[PDB]
């Protein structure tokens, strides 16, 4: 069950870790390419204990980028002697990474000052589906939503949640506390089986006023099709 | 009929994605690239049932850039898989993917709220000729933008409408809905025979007060000229 | 005598290209690299008939560039095939492709409603010479400049106009309207002998209130010298 | 006891150097890539008595880079010849140089002006353990921070510190002042055995006003774990 | 003399020019790279009559460059023949270009208007010692600061030189008046024994008004140490 502790429980560090194969990958034969996917493949098992991992195809849906880790982990160390040892990999040495960023989960700041039947709804059940499209936008908020007392903050973030309550059965959300372990404020997560909801969902925030508090929003924003490991590498071995 | 369905018919998917040559193509003998030629022009036959995919010479014309694909499909899935694909070919092989930008085509949000007469002439058939040249130019809104009620951003896009109606007759133009699939809230593409009436056209435009909620408007602007994929491919194997 | 008249009508496309030379062109023989600047200076002259190119040496005057092509023709197609064979040629295929913008040459906007006297003083013929140092400056206006009426941008302009009046003796001036084509409104192009005479002109128009319109003004800003093909491409034959 | 008056003393100038490791390293035998780390570890000795060397695993934590240095010399010639000295090594040759900044360390310029009570917490000790995590966000002030008086900023000084005096306990702090030796105006540093509540150390932070007058924050943020040069250079030798 | 004519006169024309030595240089055989050294040391002498070059080591101080050069000379045309055969001479062959800019020595445009104890100062001999630290920092003025009239710029500018004038004795100052060359309206050039000082004497600049209408301020900011050319070549064929 602890694989699902780490993915719903506080305290547990998320990160996100993006890479783009190079040219000299495909100039290796194809032999040497699944013998390389085989050390990969070992090597996230080895982790199994300490975290857990789940992997991305981000090659045809995200510009210059192949390959996204989401990675739960107790302690950074963990994370970092992980992607290190990755980047080692015979594979991970024909790899450019791209992007890095992390952040913990807390429990809700604002939940609690919501009206109860708002609560209920956040309870009740959203999606859950195998090989979800999965987003993720980063975002940094302005000097004047932290100017803002918690009362004000509470009220937009009630008008936030109010927008996306009819997207709750077909977007789940995930939400990662970044600031000071980068250059942002959240990592926001996204998984849904129709893209088309989750535009409609972004649509629906854009006319709260919170929303404009988002000094910066996306660059990059991630898309990609959630599948697992073997799957997306063994694509990169043929 | 079905290829008509996909350019015109909601709830279709299109992607913009942009390709660069390396110099190490042209170390290939001449022979093997007509034969990579003929592996990519295979692989989009093969795809013709589930995609509709278009192509672009941007090469001498968009900074950066070589080839650009216009890729129609039901699910971003099928677009994926095809792009993997294609950059899997020899050919894709040395290839350098420049940008990437997705959005749904939609039922228009303003334009029941328009006059009649406005109406009418929407409907009145625009340009449609062979190798037009081809004009893409992602937009993002500002916050203010999405601030406005409905009643407001419909009036402004009537002016828009306004001063765009005298260039319909040369100048075709296409919307994707995209907000959440990347950085931008909008794809605009569109062809011409003539640039100098699409440069028209924009400066038309710019006089508009909505013009001025487009706090992103190009970077890039891509021109190109549209044509058959073996004229642009068989020009690289030369 | 149709060179002039691409050089001075209006409906004429400019296209301004700026390339660097890669390290590796210099690994190749002095004798490889002199039978390629024969090909190029071919390919060059079998376009004469449809275009008009000039040369510029921007190697240690503008940083990241070595040479710019000012290209005159009448369709931007044109253009595009010829650039496109450029860069094929094997000294094009050790050219790394910097910038590339296009503009239309136009009747003028603003000059009918200047006085008489000003008008007669930008008829007056100024510099001509050989081999004048060049620069080129993109420039997009802001959003408020457009939002200004006609009357306003006249007045406006024959400020800018009168600024500049005392420069029309050593500063040869040409606009191209670009709106459009790439991410600019405008690219200006000037020719002279005395660059301090070029750098006190500018100080002079950053006195008038119409030069803080400009959001965004050269990145880059390219310097030069003008000079004949076979000049600059024979100095990296060496 | 000479390592420590660097590490404490004012004069000191503290510069921060980042690298990221090349593709090509790995195509050289674990033999040579050895003798290379021994290389470094041998020259690092050498300016033992001139200069205080620290090192930092940034690989996994950090976007692009691998390895930082923390360096402290009483002048920046020193700092320079070491580093060029660094970078002549084989192990130097394969790495690209990402960031480099400078600060000198100084006598407070606020802190006199404070509470007694406020200046009694600052002296208690504070965070000091083995193998902690390091991080370094770089920082430029608005134009409005220099307006402002003496008097004022000691205030919003005393304020910014209130907010952190908390977080002594558990985050240890130094501040370099930059301005003039490259494009920000301070350097700050920390080192923390509990990432979570260096995160709750800058929250708390982005409340106090002194906060907005930070036109720029990090861009990068460098994170990662303080470890001997010899454990994160043997890593790379495998 | 005329060295020191190129050095004080006006009408003289100041480039800056930037560095960074390749990877694949070391990978030549030490002799070669000494023989390289020669052709270098040789070419500059050459040039001696005609211009005035001094040379910066910025390994280990300025990130992502080792070698600068400031050239002196009474048409760019001249420094662009100098720049462009130093990029030919095999070292040059293996070294990439980064940044470069022009401005010309003019006689002061405020100083007249001064009180006459601030001329007098500003007469009085500053510093000037061997193998100082240099700083260059390129300078561009916002449009506010030209909407002003000469009185309130004069103003402005003497408060700027009554900050300044303590630090006369330990810090030399040159300006280069840069508009319409590039993308700066300023570059400005420092030498100090001590870079505290240097530190000190920007930090007073920060409190007056005028240095609020610098829209850019560095990026880059170089620092470095000034020294014969010989002795820079010198380490790099070692
Ligand atoms: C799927 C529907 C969504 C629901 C039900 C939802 C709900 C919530 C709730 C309840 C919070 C408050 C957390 C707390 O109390 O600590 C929150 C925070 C946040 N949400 Fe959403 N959200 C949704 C979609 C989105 C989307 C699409 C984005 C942006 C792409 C987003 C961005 C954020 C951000 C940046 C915060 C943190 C703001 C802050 O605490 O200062 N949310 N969301
Ligand atoms: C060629 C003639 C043009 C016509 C007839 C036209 C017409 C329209 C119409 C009717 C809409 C509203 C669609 C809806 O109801 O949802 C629209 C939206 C839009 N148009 Fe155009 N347009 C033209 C050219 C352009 C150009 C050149 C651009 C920009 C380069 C442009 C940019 C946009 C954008 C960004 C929207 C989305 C507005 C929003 O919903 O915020 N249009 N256009
Ligand atoms: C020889 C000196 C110059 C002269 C005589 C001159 C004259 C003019 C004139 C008459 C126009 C309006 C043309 C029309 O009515 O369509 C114009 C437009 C323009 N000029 Fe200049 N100019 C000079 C130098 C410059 C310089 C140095 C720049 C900037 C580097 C510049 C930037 C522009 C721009 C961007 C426009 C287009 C403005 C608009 O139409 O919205 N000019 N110039
Ligand atoms: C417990 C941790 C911290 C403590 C005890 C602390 C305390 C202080 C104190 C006393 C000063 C004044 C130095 C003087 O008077 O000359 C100062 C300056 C400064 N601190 Fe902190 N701070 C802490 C954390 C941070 C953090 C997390 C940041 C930013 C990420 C930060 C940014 C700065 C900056 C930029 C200055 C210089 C302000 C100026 O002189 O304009 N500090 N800090
Ligand atoms: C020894 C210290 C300095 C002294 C004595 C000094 C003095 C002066 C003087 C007298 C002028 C006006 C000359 C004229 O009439 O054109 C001037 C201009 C200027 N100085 Fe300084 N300066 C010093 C340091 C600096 C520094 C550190 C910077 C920036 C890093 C700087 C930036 C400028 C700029 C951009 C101008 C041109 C202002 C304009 O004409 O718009 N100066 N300086």
């Amino acid at each position: 069950a602890d694989r699902e502790k780490l993915l719903t429980e506080s305290g547990v560090y998320g990160t996100f870790a993006t890479f783009q194969m190079d040219h000299d990958w495909w100039d290796l034969p194809g032999e040497s390419r699944v013998i390389s996917v085989a050390e990969v493949k070992g090597l996230v098992e080895q982790w199994s204990g300490k975290i857990l991992v789940e992997s991305y195809l981000l090659r045809g849906l995200s510009d210059h980028a192949d390959l996204m880790f989401r990675v739960h982990a107790r302690t950074l160390s963990d994370t970092q002697q992980f992607l290190s040892a990755f980047m080692g990999t015979r594979l991970g040495r024909h790899l450019t990474s791209g992007g890095l960023l992390h952040g913990v989960s807390k429990k809700p700041t604002y939940v609690a000052g919501f009206p109860e039947s708002m609560k209920t709804e956040l309870q009740v059940n959203g999606e859950s589906g195998s090989r979800p499209y999965a987003i993720v936008i980063p975002i940094k908020k302005d000097a004047e939503w932290w100017a803002l007392d918690q009362e004000a903050r509470t009220a937009l973030m009630q008008e936030h949640t109010q927008a996306a309550l009819p997207y709750l059965k077909t977007v789940k959300a995930k939400l990662y506390h970044s600031t000071g372990l980068d250059d942002v404020d959240f990592i926001t997560y996204f998984e849904t089986e129709r893209l088309e909801d989750f535009h409609n969902l972004v649509r629906a925030l854009q006319q709260v006023k919170e929303f404009r508090h988002n000094r910066r929003f996306g660059h990059p924003t991630l898309l990609g099709t959630m599948s697992p490991l073997d799957e997306i590498l063994e694509k990169f071995a043929q």
